[PDB]
DNA sequence: TACAGTTAGGCAA
DNA sequence: ATTGCCTAACTGTAG
DNA sequence: TACAGTTAGGCAT
DNA sequence: ATTGCCTAACTGTAG
């Protein structure tokens, strides 16, 4: 229905859009980490294209793409985005305005 | 032989000491993330006790415990610790001296 | 070093 | 099995 | 805003 | 399927 492949070489992981809280960059070259309800998945991708898939995926920071549908709350004073699963990331200066 | 349980509630994950590159803190309360060769595992634990399990686990930062056995290289000028799997973390001011 | 700012994990739910 | 509020202990930076 | 420092992802392997 | 080197675009901070 709303599926995405997270490409991983020797397999792929497939997930639904709204299974994902957010994505962030890994320390491994050209890898991201998809944050799901209570698993994190290492995979090959670019933040840019993922934010261009759907309006709910908002590139809130150079290093983070958040799913609007899974925001639990937002401290826009500290610029922390809270998710349903109690993870959080940060919205940059430039992007917090437009969430 | 050298096994550790990563307690996760509705299951546990068990791993060998040297399967683990390093541990870091999650954004989820009282959870850590174990970094294995190419998976990251969310679990309930404290950095302190893990560094006390074995000398190879060195608490190199408030937020990181590294496995000495899986260090690939160390930039002690930038204070970045590189691991066999091409992840890296940072050694704090206080701890980089003693690795 | 000592200082203004951040956080791991205790305590309660 | 999970979640927040708190503070003792850490963190990076300048003098 | 404009500035000194950091990084996502292109290009090569 | 993986890894490093590079730079255009981001990042936080002070004036």
């Amino acid at each position: 229905v709303e599926t995405i492949e997270l490409k991983r070489g020797s397999n792929s992981v497939y997930v639904q859009y709204d299974d994902i809280m957010f994505f962030e960059s890994s320390t491994k070259s050209h890898r991201l980490i998809a944050h799901l309800d209570n698993r994190q998945i290492e995979f090959y991708g670019n933040l840019k294209e993922l934010s261009q898939l759907d309006d709910r995926f908002f590139r809130c920071h150079n290093s983070f793409v958040v799913n609007r549908h899974n925001i639990e709350s937002i401290d826009s004073k500290e610029r922390i985005v809270y998710f349903k699963n109690k993870e959080h990331c940060y919205a940059s200066v430039r992007n917090v305005k437009k969430i």
